[PDB]
């Protein structure tokens, strides 16, 4: 069985991509996470995203599909992890500060607390300097 923390953590990722709450992530709904983090999707490659994990075949995303998706770089691929890290690294300095990092998390819907952008800083931060660089962002965004 899952931890409830674990249930929980799940349940905050649905979420930001289901934004109307119903229970299916739509093109749409895919569409505009994708487009937050700095992508231009075609609602034909959405289609496709979402097909590649379409067990049921309804169209559209649902909780046990959005966990094979999460388990399964191809999307992650270099022009999209670029395109993440410029949504982060706001004021382009080529750094992810903690203020940038809680900043825009939060533009995304996540709600961290400072121990967990803290947190999240530290495990990804391989010189030590307190911030992301690229190669860090890459890690961070690929881990697990
Ligand atoms: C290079 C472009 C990119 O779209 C960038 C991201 C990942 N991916 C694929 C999309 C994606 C994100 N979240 C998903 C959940 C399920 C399926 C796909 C996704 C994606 C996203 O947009 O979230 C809505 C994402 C995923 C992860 C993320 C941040 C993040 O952006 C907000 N982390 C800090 C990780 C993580 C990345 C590495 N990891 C693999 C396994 C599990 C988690 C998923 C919950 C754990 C993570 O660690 C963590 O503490 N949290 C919560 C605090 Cl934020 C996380 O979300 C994801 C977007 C590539
Ligand atoms: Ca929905
Ligand atoms: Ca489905
Ligand atoms: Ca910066
Ligand atoms: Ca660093």
């Amino acid at each position: 069985q899952l931890t409830e923390e674990q249930i929980a953590e799940f349940k905050e990722a649905f979420s930001l991509f289901d934004k109307d709450g119903d229970g299916t992530i739509t093109t749409k709904e895919l569409g505009t996470v994708m487009r937050s983090l700095g992508q231009n999707p075609t609602e034909a490659e959405l289609q496709d995203m979402i097909n590649e994990v379409d067990a049921d075949g309804n169209g559209t995303i649902d909780f046990p599909e959005f966990l094979t998706m999460m388990a399964r770089k191809d999307t992650d691929s270099e022009e999209e992890i670029r395109e993440a890290f410029r949504v982060f690294d706001k004021d382009g300095n080529g750094y992810i500060s903690a203020a940038e990092l809680r900043h825009v998390m939060t533009n995304l819907g996540e709600k961290l607390t400072d121990e967990e952008v803290d947190e999240m800083i530290r495990e990804a931060d391989i010189d030590g300097d307190g911030q992301v660089n690229y190669e860090e962002f890459v890690q961070m965004m690929t881990a697990k």
